[PDB]
């Protein structure tokens, strides 16, 4: 089933230093993960000019946030092109990414976080508002897979037998913690969207529970 990977040493001095962080910007993560989201529509869309076949898996492209209070997770979904298991193990690395390095020595210059997109570890960003994240994904050339981290020093991937299929993309799951609940709110995560995620070529949907009035 599981199967343990270590994380590239500066990856997780980044990670660390994100969590054990104050900063009332917290809520950039959202605009970071839903960039990604745009980026892996951009590439499935685009993927397909050539290669029709390729949105046959699923038809439609959006994004879709879904807030299961029930359980303090926060699931941002895409359409996306998603990740195969090596995209899974060399991507979230395991590799070393370049902007790593150079960013931590930004933030202590004094470098404000919202800049970690500008340089292209925007995904660690999560770990502002989460302790847990679950990457499922599910890539055309492969088969659906569970990334899990708790922000330690390695993460497992498992074949996927245990959540739904996505036909195609990635669903991030962020178990939250205690003090950030108020990103499964709707009002709140309306006002995020509303003043970050401006200008998106895709649909963002927007899952609410209602009991029946
Ligand atoms: C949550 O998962 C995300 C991935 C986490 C990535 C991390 C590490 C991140 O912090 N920074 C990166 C960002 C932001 C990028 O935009 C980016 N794009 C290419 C830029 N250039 C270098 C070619 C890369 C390089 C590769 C990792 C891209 C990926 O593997 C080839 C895929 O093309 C797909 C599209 C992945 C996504 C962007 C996200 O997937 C979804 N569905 O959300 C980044 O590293």
């Amino acid at each position: 089933a599981s199967e343990t990977f270590e994380f590239q040493a500066e990856i997780t001095q980044l990670m660390s230093l994100i969590i054990n962080t104050v900063y009332s910007n917290k809520e950039i993560f959202l605009r970071e993960l839903i960039s990604n989201a745009s980026d892996a529509l951009d590439k499935i869309r685009y993927k397909s000019l050539s290669d029709p076949k390729q949105l046959e898996t699923e038809p439609d492209l959006f994004i879709r946030i879904t807030p299961k209070p029930e359980q303090k997770v926060l699931e941002i979904r895409d359409s996306g092109i998603g990740m195969t298991k090596a995209e899974l193990i060399n991507n979230l690395g395991t590799i070393a990414k370049s902007g790593t390095k150079a960013f931590m020595e930004a933030l202590s210059a004094g470098a404000d976080v919202s800049m970690i997109g500008q340089f292209g570890v925007g995904f660690y960003s999560l770990f502002l508002v989460a302790d847990r994240v679950q990457v499922i994904s599910k890539s055309n050339d492969d088969e659906q897979y569970i990334w899990e981290s708790n922000a330690g020093g390695s993460f497992t991937v498992t074949l996927d037998e245990v959540n739904e299929r996505i036909g195609r993309g990635t669903i991030l799951r962020l178990f939250l913690k205690d003090d950030q609940l108020e990103y499964l709110e709707e009002k709140r995560i309306k006002e995020v969207i509303k003043r970050h995620s401006e200008f998106v070529a895709y649909p963002i949907q927007l899952v609410v529970t209602k009991e029946v009035e």
